[PDB]
């Protein structure tokens, strides 16, 4: 995926970004969250999250489908690099297994991959 | 194998369907996925996806996973061309490598190795 994060701001500055505010909460885990491009589902008014390390990839999907109010009805699925991040880790697990070199955590969301 | 969509539809109307969900979404790619026929593994609610190209076959294969609901202790086998997909490709990457000439790209599944030891 090609993040906007990444097209918005340059290595350098999300290097630093991250080193600051993780400095500053050692305790949370800065995530950066973006729908996969050309998805379906409805986009998301907030893209970074910094959240205590010890809720699940599973509690962690909830504030995603919270904050876009997608139905009961519909899934959502959570994406990190190539793979899908499993429910039962806990973020800073997530974080220790996956970090971006700039510091941050990318995770991607996406819907149904329904028809035309 | 014997594909239930080419059975139920001509080459034609495939070849036209593809053309214009490609026209119309340049960034997602049109995928069959039935099940080896003749295997044991439960059948799939839904056969046509529309996949974003940049997510993965891995992630894919998940999203087939849930939608058969299939404990993640049972096994699932994905295969393109009677061979499995490498897990990292993009599935706008599968797509150009191994795309139906029809325009769909076909992915069979099962619970055992078909085309495997």
């Amino acid at each position: 995926m090609k993040w906007m994060f990444k097209e918005d701001h340059s290595l350098e500055h999300r290097c630093v970004e991250s080193a600051k505010i993780r400095a500053k909460y050692p305790d949370r885990v800065p995530v950066i969250v973006e729908k996969v491009s050309g998805s379906q589902i409805v986009d998301i008014d907030k893209r970074k999250y910094l959240v205590p390390s010890d809720i699940t990839v599973a509690q962690f999907m909830w504030i995603i489908r919270k904050r876009i109010q997608l139905p009961s009805e519909k899934a959502i699925f959570l994406f990190v690099d190539k793979t899908v991040p499993q429910s039962s880790l806990t973020m800073g697990q997530l974080y220790e297994k996956e970090k971006d070199e700039d510091g941050f955590l990318y995770v991607a969301y996406s819907g149904e991959n329904t028809f035309g």
